[PDB]
């Protein structure tokens, strides 16, 4: 499948794809304010997640830090980001579908609109403004929303055992974002589309 990954924000974010233990085509790059970047993703991608990362630094072999979405210093991402980021999550060619969804579930950084660029589905979007918002207890001195289960380690925020509920903080991320999955096990927003379907993921997408 083709990806296309633009920055419609005003400042510079280095975008990631990974699927958890193998970079996603190159697996990261500096996208300027208007850059697109179009990679492929091999069909049958499995978990598959694309983000942004901001305020990062490298050096020239591609080492450095990122203030949020890290995925190990690297530029080239092969793992998956460090909270708070906001996700684009696809499953390629499951019994002929691809499944795409917007998460909440590992914070927020960026806003987000993940839109298929072929027929026969509907796009999300994630756009509010998550992180002027943000619950005091939430908001990431490095930038950024987390999500609960990152800053109080608990059963119920982290569906440990399969078993949780709403929330206090799955229902603020819920009530600016209601297509983005506010908890693991939260009402689906999943679109199934048909297999091999391509996409556009556009960070900023109103700003």
């Amino acid at each position: 499948a083709t990806f296309e990954i633009v920055n419609r924000c005003s400042y510079t974010v280095w975008a990631a794809a990974s699927k958890g233990d193998a970079a996603l085509d190159a697996g990261g790059r500096q996208l300027n304010s208007g850059e697109s970047w179009t990679i492929n993703v091999e069909p049958g991608t499995n978990g598959g997640k694309i983000w942004a990362r901001t305020d990062c630094y490298f050096d020239d072999s591609g080492s450095g830090i990122c203030k949020t979405g890290d995925c190990g210093g690297l530029l080239r991402c092969k793992r998956f980001g460090r909270p708070p980021t906001t996700l684009a999550e696809f499953s390629l060619n499951q019994y002929g579908k691809d499944y795409i969804d917007i998460s909440n579930i590992k914070g927020f950084n960026v806003p987000m609109n993940f839109s298929p660029t072929t027929r026969g589905c509907r796009g999300v979007r994630c756009a509010a403004d998550i992180v002027g918002q943000c619950p005091a207890k939430l908001k990431a001195p490095g930038g950024g929303c987390n999500d609960a289960c990152t800053v109080f380690q608990t059963s119920e925020y982290c569906c440990t055992t399969g078993k949780c509920g709403p929330t206090e903080y799955s229902r603020f991320f819920k009530r600016l974002c209601p297509d983005a999955f506010s908890y693991v096990l939260d009402k689906p927003t999943t679109v199934t589309c048909p297999g091999s379907s391509n996409y556009r993921v556009t960070f900023c997408p109103t700003a």
